[PDB]
């Protein structure tokens, strides 16, 4: 059983807001005709340079050609050797490794005629609670528009949201006051996300006035600069609420564990390099008796499905997660877009082998983009 | 696909030394006729009390009956809920969980018609280097006998050994001097194992005189009392050689990681509760950029095979391991025992489904024992 | 003067709630006809396995046979060698050592024709204040039932209780509000016990809202996971109230002392291995200028009497203790069940030699159980 | 059973060197005619003031009169309340409490018709290894004289000595060189005692040149100023050999434990206030997994016997102790002095009740002194 070819399809699916994110859909072919599909989700992040996909395909074929897809540990070591972890949130090498490793999981599962769920340790639950994002306000003039978003997603079933804060605290505060006023307990904002834009002391001040509003608040995310482990720790000690942070490299995670800097590890395959790497991160968290939540970069259906299977196999997810990427796009490239019901992401049909998602050649062709250029 | 019955066979296989260790061979049956086999290896350790196997079978059936063997994460959480980690090296609950989880791996692999190796992440190598143990001297009068053991195992291919030290340093020293003298570089003693019997400062003194002899020395193991994390750390700082310690609970491992107390994590399924738990421990080590070696409690072929598959799937095993249990027994309960050659333990033929080991009913009957009584 | 035989009687005494706890009553016979009695209190705790009493009797006879009961230090070292401390709250080896050491105290005292009190250092007081437990609420619907419990025990003299909290804070809060309302200062809740189910930060949040009600509150017990010494310390620093924790091993106690992690050491013979071990723990606490309280696992009269003698001999017990085990059972196996008056546990009659409690063969036969099976 | 009177006899027994040390022999009488004897050993230490024995007798009678001698915990708390621990090596209050508590142990044991050994926890061994002291050299001219002392005590059975060092390192070095030369391995110097006269760094330098000679060296004692816990710790880290220090108060011991400042706790009843306090110190050491040795202030037979019983009841004495006080005096006030054989102190005949030592009125009369004046 061996890998014989690889395909990288660049696609651009516009968000309802108009901005077009670029993704790379992965196909790994074998000698027995089985093909695994994966997704190098959202390349549209800084740094402001783009990867040559023709060159990339050659490099990856050099790595995978002739290999046994079941040698996940071996292949992942080789992938990491060529695309080293960078300690940077949006390292493009992580997105690349992610697409390949996830496609490998789909491939192996298909070969074994089982769901990716059964290749990941089975089911602990059938679905995980997720939230819809409300992006940070810059002016109080945006509050009204965001209240409309909340009302709309709420009727569609999303009763939990996460709010990006830090730019305009007066606006953040107005929004929260308005939601509490109009929706009462009908809606919950499980997280106030600072996205690393404030130093911990400024975050503490913000946290102090924002938490005046507690609508089912579960965590404060990224309340310190990237990799400021000591700052996270100090803030963790002054904050009643759990502190969460994204995991972007094992080195970074190792340091936050050693220092007991955070309470919840926000893990997402795309940022750590795939399902294999995400499981390791999740297990490291488990060994350290720490909670986990699934994060997101706004992936499409194929990338979101990966997390659906992973999330339903973990025993240490006790809070609301973030993967609602499909909700932000006008379309996708699959035959069956992932489904959200009552603010929940369900694991794909367990009787369907592989990832449980199927690509649609017509859509792949429709959203096709020449390259990943900016 | 569900579990329908469970069998626990207590057996007593005498060591070449005469002492009879007791083990419990596990069989997990399903509705489709597939059966997984496992081993609750060596119950003959303190505390000086024994488990009622009739009661145990009922308790475990209560847990497993009707479950889908592929729900490893779910089942393991339930197993840990009923047999909590104890922070004690020889917690019998660990041996119990181990036998069940390993049998589940064999069961799932058989169902999928693949080797346990392919269910664990594939192969990184086809074999791992192991060592044969030379137990601690009490009197210098024992040195000669142990030199005979070294000469015998060496001609059988074992060129690497581990030496238990700490009781009689003069005897330890004579042995090492004699081996260096007679065998030169033909033999290596990869570890000096104190087995937690000395406080770190006394170990440091011992390490100082013993390391005068360096025959391919790779590590100093358990040079401090059980759970003395601070002592291990201090000793790690004063010792040039890597410090290794057995992993017996996630809490203990978490603390040694946070404190950077050791250099090599000695992991063995039996002491941590099975393959699922051992993989998590191995991955936590990997995430922390720490080395791993496979340890042992002197298991039989079924338990040793588990480590053979695990060991060949890990990318962070860069030292010699310890599983040579079968070499200490006069027999086993399998059709074909594990295979050693030139001091290496080979992972069973990847073409064979399951664990690649098969029970022998007549041998099971032959070594059968009524209970686990002392 | 030597030990000639040993007897282990397994018994099951149902609680008023119906659940039947199993205990093992101990009898140690000598060559001079004197017999010491002890109690391996409440074996009904996880792990979910049970000890073979036939095997256990053989192992213990192997240890005790022919020994001089007055060699307590020697015998206890040997007991600990065979039943090592585990760092786990409910290590069955502790229960076993406890029953033997306590029976030895009874035996020696009888031989000397003095009360166990006079063998333990005499009297500092004649009784110690204790409290009755109110188990944790899961639903607010249980509050009424627990208020009835409080009213009933209060009229029987128990004006002090301990409350298990952490599962449903809204329910915990309602209960406390209701008691303050109905009983005012007539009743005191000396402790809010989290039983290690919350990580320290979540406990801190709970402590913050629960302590809004202070009905003679004396301590916050186990507000962190088992063995989370650093967490206890951090919480100790953020909490005005004393922090208490159970002592289950010398290693654990040593760490909480070194780190100044807690304010009150909750000591109970059953969890530390007997009177000899409990005295050492109490004295270590004294040397460290730390307060002590006697804890419980809900023992019967024989086990409770042990604590009555111990408690009245210590000079560092300045808070309310927990041993009201007999109050939860429908019966016992003694001729004289322990005395509770005005919420106080009195030390047995000092003029009666030994423990001051006598077994009742008829009751022993009535509550006899064939084994410790689950 | 109650205390009815107390007697304090001041005595002066000259050392073979001529200097006359003063001690106070204690007698505690009861209503049943039983009398306990104790010893307030060696009052001849700074500070340069002396205690009024007439006043002291009144103060102690005020405390003890009418009390039940078996109330050791109660009486000791009261003794400590009136003679608080001082954190100073030679606090006279400790000597005072010691004499009373030890007399109480003798009294209780006599009442029960058992050996003090059986009142202290029994026997673990029948004797403990001790050493003879060689006082510090000031001039190299003293070396010869001390070699004569070694040769003399060696033929009498004392093959182990302790050497006081620090004043003249050249002399210390010559002595050690001369002993190694003349006696070879016939003699051992188990400890180099600095007696707190050097700051830790100067001690380290001394330790470096003195340990060039290792004649069965077991420990380095008091290598730092009194109560310099941090200095002891730092030195403990730079020294291969165990570091030992005398225990003179629970506060001091608590700090050395918390800081892990030493390896061996040198405990002596006289410096800590008696058998009751010495046992607590020994147990605190045990709970902390630390080794213990019995120290000395050069007591007579009654005080030395106390340690003989204590020493043979402890399980954590794994090194040579120091009580050879009787060997330095020309006489005593007992009918039969303690027994040494081959460098061991034997616990008095266990079949003899009480301390196993009896006073000689004739000797008491001939050695009596008017007071404790300097
Ligand atoms: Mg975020
Ligand atoms: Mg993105
Ligand atoms: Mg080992
Ligand atoms: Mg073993
Ligand atoms: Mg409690
Ligand atoms: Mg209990
Ligand atoms: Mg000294
Ligand atoms: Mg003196």
């Amino acid at each position: 059983m061996k890998i014989t070819d690889l395909e990288l399809h660049a696609v651009g699916i516009p968000r309802h807001t108009g901005f077009v994110n670029k993704h790379v859909i992965v196909k790994i072919h074998t000698d027995e005709g089985l093909t695994g599909i994966g997704e190098m989700s959202d390349f549209s992040h800084l740094p402001l340079y783009s990867v040559d996909l023709h060159d990339l395909k050659q490099g990856l074929l050099s790595i995978l050609l002739g290999q046994n897809p079941f040698d996940l540990m071996k292949i992942n070591k080789e992938l990491t050797d060529n695309f080293p972890e960078t300690m940077y949130y949006y390292e493009k090498g992580s997105f690349i490794r992610n697409g390949i490793d996830n496609a490998l999981h789909d491939l192996c599962a298909k070969y074994l005629d089982i769901s990716v769920s059964d290749f990941l340790g089975g089911r602990v639950k059938e679905k995980i609670k997720v939230c819809y994002p409300i992006f940070r306000h810059r002016f109080s003039e945006e509050v009204e528009s965001n209240l409309d978003v909340v009302r709309q997603k709420l009727e569609q079933g999303f009763d939990v949201f996460r709010l990006y804060v830090g730019k305009n605290l007066d606006a953040d505060e107005e929004f929260l006051s308005r939601v509490k006023e109009e929706f009462g307990s009908r809606v919950r904002i499980k997280s106030y996300d600072f996205s690393h834009l404030l130093n911990w002391k400024d975050a503490h001040r913000a946290i102090k006035r924002l938490t005046k509003y507690d609508l089912g608040l579960e965590m404060i995310e990224s309340p310190a600069p990237r990799n400021d482990f000591d700052g996270l720790y100090q803030l963790r000690l002054k904050t009643d609420y759990p502190i969460s942070e994204h995991v972007w490299s094992f080195k970074q995670q190792q340091e936050m564990i050693k220092k007991d800097a955070i309470d919840i590890f926000n893990i997402s395959p795309v940022f750590i390099g795939g399902l294999t790497s995400a499981k390791k991160a999740a297990y490291a968290a488990e060994v350290a008796s720490k909670d986990v939540v699934l994060g997101t970069t706004q992936e499409l259906s194929v990338g979101t499905a990966a997390m659906a299977h992973l999330g339903c196999s973990l025993t240490n997810i006790n809070h609301t997660s973030d993967p609602t990427g499909p909700e932000l796009y006008v379309g996708d490239v699959v035959k069956n877009r992932v489904t959200y019901k009552d603010g929940y992401l369900y694991a794909p049909d367990r009787s369907v082998k592989g990832l449980g998602i199927e690509l649609d050649e017509s859509l792949l062709a429709k959203y096709q983009v020449p390259d990943l250029s900016w």
